[PDB]
């Protein structure tokens, strides 16, 4: 029931507490491990209210205390009335923080307590939910100097008048299938462009074309609108060695922002709360430009190195990897752009690690996530055990939008 | 019950119902994953089931389920269990238990080549000096002059717990390390504490950065015995770079054959507890966790001086360049001295072909991703994109305290 993980580079052992307060499913049983799956009413909703008012206000050292009671009063009361219930400003701020502090897959976490946080509840429109990110992309963006931050659209209420942003991030690329039988721009988003299309998009068919935003409104049917190309801070791609490395044409944006997961807090449900930080190289270098089904550079990159790709095992795709990620690395200093290795990511980590374990009594981790997709071993992750399970406040994934709506 | 595991990279689907056959716990529960943890005397009562049910696994390959040969052997194994309390494998079945051991692995990345595996029956074996005479043959015939067989040498199962066979050397080949006053390491510090009680038994130590270790061997529950094995035996490989040929002034070498030799192989209910099993190296197993582990020879900083990389900043990626040199080096050295070796991209490649037969012809295979994946340059691996169900099945490989932490000295 309590539970010990090691770190077999260091022997350090931390001792885990923390688990006794997961609560969701983890997919694993007894008899099998799912731990490499990417996913294995009224009476509902007041013990979930009330499990998260008690953590919030043991946090600010108030529990029991006559305003904890009383919260938990009107929130009841609001249940029996309404059938959901608001959260104030500083609950819905905590939630969030915790709900990131809880993404047992996020290495960047020792970041969750400087979260930005904007109240978007008051929107009703497409056009509003344009305008509030816009802003959040402006403000995370910061000319450069990246700032994390979540924006937090309505809650669901009868789940038929849903906020939603289509886009899997609020910056992405377009991807179109061509006559020719290979994919022009990112493979990954070849569908939502098509959505892009049909809905109304004037698609200018390149291999970077930032794609328009799909706003979905109170269940309203999605509305499109294009970024501002000016608040798009995207980096050219060059090698602090290779000369060449710049007519490959490579670009990448600066900033991640995931806008397809569901925030869960106190039982409320948040389908619209779009969330960035900034990126680990590594996301970019090695997943976004070298995955068989995403940009697939490695082949074109080792060409213009003229290494042996005769033999796997000369290590070619090894080389090449290493470079592209010195170059992506590279490009974003160079442009002051804020980025992180894999290196440094990982070793604040584990130091993250050892403040939760001493400060929480744990944290969990998806060590499957946790390890970057290079040189695994040579980061303290590697070496850590980890003990993955769900906590909340949670980020979750959701249905995509599409399978969904009703048109 | 079906399960479904995707590959992300291809969209294949497969469908594993083999898992419906697990016995043993993995750890994790429906609240709490242990997918990375690195670790999560029998009764008549327990036994006569555990027989039972791998005669009938044995009996089902050979397609002679419930045959009067299959009744006979359960009711021959029956008996000898209710007399004797214990039963004997015979050597078809020894043979049929070591491979399924093998194919079960769930953290081995080599099992495509689970039905070829040389089987040395060494259950005639009664003392210290026999095991090592098993074991250099063991690895005369696994080395094979550098064209590596895979090969295990099955020592006499438990008896009562007390009269255990027991290789105490983690590995049959390893180098030894030694703790300075100081506090810094000569040789391989994985095996510091190993070499210690190799010094205390009486080894005269070389004191080098790659002496080979002797062999520590434990007989019927004796006191382990010391042996050097001959070295004309041990292959080894000097290692050096293609292009940079400063590389070899290093002085690194690794010797040819992984051979593992702490694990206890249960087949039916039986515990073998000396069971060194062989195959040949994927080179990340040498060049990335042998050579670049902090814990272990820890040459990354080295090499990097040498290449004159830009090494005041982790951004550089100096590390993860001087990482792929060093492979390259090893794979190179190993090729061209004609010692069997694979690289991580072939062998994880594979490795998904053998998964993927495995789910169409037995109904899943069972894998630890945590294990399988590559420790470097994982993503650009097909494994990383492949999920993976773990489960166990018998018979199996496990791990085992170590010897000195529980044998009864007798002196
Ligand atoms: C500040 C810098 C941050 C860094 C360096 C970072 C790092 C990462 C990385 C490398 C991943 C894996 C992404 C992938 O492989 O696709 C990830 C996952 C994730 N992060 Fe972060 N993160 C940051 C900020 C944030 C913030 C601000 C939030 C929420 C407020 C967040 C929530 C998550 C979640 C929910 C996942 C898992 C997403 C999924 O399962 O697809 N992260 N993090
Ligand atoms: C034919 C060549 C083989 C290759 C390339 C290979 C590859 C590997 C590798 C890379 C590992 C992980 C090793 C580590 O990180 O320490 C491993 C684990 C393992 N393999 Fe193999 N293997 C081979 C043959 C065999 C054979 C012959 C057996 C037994 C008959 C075996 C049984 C195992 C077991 C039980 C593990 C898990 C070890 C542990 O948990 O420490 N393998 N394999
Ligand atoms: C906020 C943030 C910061 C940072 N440095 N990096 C990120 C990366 O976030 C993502 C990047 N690419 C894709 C995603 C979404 N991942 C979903 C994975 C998945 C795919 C398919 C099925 C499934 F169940 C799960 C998130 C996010
Ligand atoms: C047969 C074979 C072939 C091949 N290519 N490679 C191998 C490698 O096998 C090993 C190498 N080094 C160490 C081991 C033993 N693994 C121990 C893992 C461990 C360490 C500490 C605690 C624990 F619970 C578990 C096996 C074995
Ligand atoms: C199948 C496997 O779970 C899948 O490829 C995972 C592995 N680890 C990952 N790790 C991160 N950070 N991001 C990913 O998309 C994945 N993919
Ligand atoms: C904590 C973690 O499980 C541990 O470092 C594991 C990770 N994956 C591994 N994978 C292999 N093949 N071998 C190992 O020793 C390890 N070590
Ligand atoms: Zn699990």
């Amino acid at each position: 029931r309590f539970l010990k993980v090691k770190n077999w580079e260091t022997d350090v052992v931390l001792t885990d507490t923390l688990h006794l307060k997961s609560t969701l499913e983890t997919g694993c049983t007894e008899h099998i491990c799912m731990g490499s799956i990417m996913l294995p009413t009224k009476d509902q909703l007041f013990p979930l209210a009330k499990e998260f008012l008690d953590q919030y206000y043991s946090s600010i050292k108030r529990f029991g205390s006559k305003a904890h009671m009383d919260r938990l009063e009107e929130v009841n009361k609001e249940i029996e009335s309404t059938s959901t219930y608001q959260l104030k400003d500083t609950e819905l701020i905590y939630g969030a923080k915790h709900a990131w502090r809880n993404a047992s897959r996020c290495v960047g976490r020792i970041q969750w307590s400087k979260l930005q946080v904007f109240d978007a509840r008051d929107c009703t429109t497409a056009h509003g939910m344009f305008n509030y990110i816009c802003n959040h992309v402006k403000y995370a963006t910061n000319k450069g100097n990246l700032r994390s931050a979540i924006t937090i659209f309505p809650q669901r209420t009868d789940g038929k008048h849903d906020f939603r942003v289509w886009n899997s991030q609020l910056i992405r690329y377009a991807g179109y299938k061509q006559p020719d039988g290979s994919t022009l721009g990112d493979p990954a988003n070849v569908q939502f462009t098509e959505i892009c299309i049909q809905q109304g998009w004037k698609a200018p068919r390149g291999r970077f074309d930032v794609l328009p935003l799909l706003l979905q409104a109170n269940g309203n049917d999605p509305e499109l609108f294009q970024i501002p190309p000016e608040l798009v801070l995207e980096v050219p791609i060059r090698h602090p060695k290779f000369d060449w490395f710049k007519d490959l044409g490579l670009k990448w944006y600066g900033l991640p922002a995931v806008s397809n997961m569901l925030l869960e807090i106190g039982g409320l449900e948040f389908s619209a709360c779009p969330f960035s930080g900034w990126y680990m190289g590594t996301e970019i270098g090695v997943r976004d430009y070298c995955d068989n089904s995403r940009y697939n550079i490695l082949e074109e990159v080792a060409k213009k190195m003229d290494l042996d790709m005769r033999k796997t095992s000369s290590l070619w795709k090894d080389q090449a990897l290493v470079e592209i990620n010195i170059a992506v690395l590279y490009s974003f200093q160079s442009d002051k752009v804020t980025i992180v290795d894999h290196h440094s990511a990982t070793e604040s980590f584990i130091k993250h690690m050892e403040n939760e374990y001493r400060c929480r009594g744990g944290c969990p981790a998806d060590w499957v996530w946790i390890v970057p997709p290079m040189s695994g071993s040579i980061t303290p992750v590697f070496h850590q055990e980890m003990l993955n399970y769900r906590l909340t406040p949670s980020f979750e994934y959701q249905p995509d939008p599409w399978n969904t709506h009703v048109w």
